[PDB]
Formats: C-alpha cells, sequence, structure tokens
C-alpha cells in the first residue's frame, strides 16, 4: 500500500503539502517523490480529496494552461501555418500561463483559475 | 472577371474597405458580399494585398482566436474533460478575442495582434 505519510484511495497514493509555492515549483515537488501534481478524474475522485484537505487552505492542482501561442485560425477554416506569416517584430501577444487551485467558498469546495506564480499549497497523487 | 471595385489576383477577388467595423462586423460585410475577411496563404498573396492598401490605414485579416475557454491540461497528459470539473460559480475566466491586422511601421508592412472589438478597416477575398 501507499508510502509513509500518504493518502491511499482506490489505486492512488495522494500527499498534501504544507508549503506554499507556485505552480511549477510544487509539481517538481511532486515529481521528485515520484507523483504529479493531483489530476482528478472523476467526482469520486474530487470528494475523496475535499475530505482530506483543509477548508483554511488553498491548493493547486495539476491543471493548467501553458500558455505562448494562440490557437490563431482562419476565418475559412484554412489550417494556420506559422511558416507562412508576416507577424511585425513583437509579434503576436503570447497568452499568459494560467493555473487552477481548489479551496472553500462558505459554495462549498471548488477550483478558481489564478496566476502560476501566486504561492499556493499543493496536492501529489501517484499509483501505488 | 472580378467585378468592377474589386481587385484580382491569382485565382482570387480582393475588396478593399472603407469602413471600421468590428472584426465581427466586417466579417458579416464581406460575407453578406459571398465573400471572407482575407485568408492570406502565401508570400505572393501578402504581396499583392499589400499593393493595395494606404499606408495611414489598418486593417483586419481573417485571422483570429475566437477566445471563450482555455485549452486546460492535466500535467501527466490526462485529456480534460469538461463534463467532470468543479469550477466555482463565474469560473474560469474566459480568454478574451483576439484579431490579426495588417498596417504599416515605418519595418514597413505586418501584422498585429489586437482586440476584435476595435474598429478597423478590412479586407474580403473571394474565388474568381
Amino acid at each position: 500500500s501507499c508510502p509513509t505519510p500518504w493518502t491511499s484511495f482506490q489505486s492512488s497514493c495522494y500527499f498534501i503539502s504544507t508549503g506554499m509555492q507556485s505552480w511549477t515549483k510544487s509539481q517538481k515537488n511532486c515529481s521528485v517523490m515520484g507523483a504529479d501534481l493531483v489530476v482528478i478524474n472523476t467526482r469520486e475522485e474530487q470528494d475523496f480529496i475535499i475530505q482530506n484537505l483543509k477548508r483554511n487552505s488553498s491548493y493547486f492542482l495539476g491543471l493548467s494552461d501553458p500558455g505562448g501561442r494562440r490557437h490563431w485560425q482562419w476565418v475559412d477554416q484554412t489550417p494556420y501555418n506559422e511558416n507562412v506569416t508576416f507577424w511585425h517584430s513583437g509579434e503576436p501577444n503570447n497568452l499568459d500561463e494560467r493555473c487552477a487551485i481548489i479551496n472553500f467558498r462558505s459554495e462549498e469546495w471548488g477550483w478558481n483559475d489564478i496566476h502560476c506564480h501566486v504561492p499556493q499549497k499543493s496536492i501529489c497523487k501517484m499509483k501505488k
């Protein structure tokens, strides 16, 4: 079964961080223990997780938008080909990265999207 | 065989607007003429279009990012299923609509990306 302070559910092991770090640092921390920031596949998983969280805490999930390139589309559905474009220097603007957190509102538990560099606690998951 | 005010290049007909309208209204104006906002497929096409433009003007192209929902990704590549999510009400934040324009910098001609609601001139294209 699951290692030392990890919590077991179905075929997975869950770790709850006490430290507040960026999403990237949170992912690295999970990674070093052989895990990932939590991927929530089902309602039942969501429910298990929230029972193991504290209402006075807020946590990164393993859900993000890496930003960068926008998904440019031609209006007639011609596929966008980045190698045949004529953007001025400095253009186009990159999409900002976004990161999901889970936390409690008086609505109860749910996800919110925030800037990835804001420090939050975090939740790791790996296979048992 | 492009009708009077339309200009002819390869197998296409091009119309240069005088009016300044949102991207969406600009597309509708092209559309009711049997056309679309211009889709630029090659360097030759870019070059032709430039010949028909005024350097004191800036024009919508038929290239956009229709915004809406971010391309959320689970960190272990599990596909995002929008029907198994637990966003708090009013979350996540919608992505803004972005649209390409073509204009002149003294760099010369190139594309910029702006918000789709700002009125600009426009370029329509249709098959010959």
